[PDB]
């Protein structure tokens, strides 16, 4: 099964070691009520004492605000340099 009713998002928040424990739970669990579909997480330290966490999942419908009080809660933790999603998971800028 093709998944193209499930539009592929990145969600890229950049936060804490400390934090991205946290909140990659809080992503799956949000993720899991949310009707998004989670394709994996790529964790990877970019910065300092920051590692950015690209949530690649794939939302069923579509319901921009609630991806949105998503990401604005997961920037709501403490710990959150920046957080950006973006359509595409392997970024298409097309």
């Amino acid at each position: 099964v093709e998944d193209e009713g499930l539009q592929p998002y990145q969600v890229r928040v950049i936060c804490r070691p400390k934090a991205e424990t946290y909140v990659r739970a809080h992503i799956v669990q949000r993720t899991s009520s949310n009707d998004i579909t989670l394709r994996g997480i790529r964790t990877g330290p970019a910065g300092d004492d920051n590692i950015t966490l690209t949530a690649h999942l794939l939302m069923v419908g579509h319901t921009p605000a609630k991806l949105e009080r998503l990401v604005a809660e997961l920037s709501l933790q403490p710990g959150v340099y920046a957080v950006h999603w973006y359509a595409g998971e392997h970024a298409q800028a097309e």
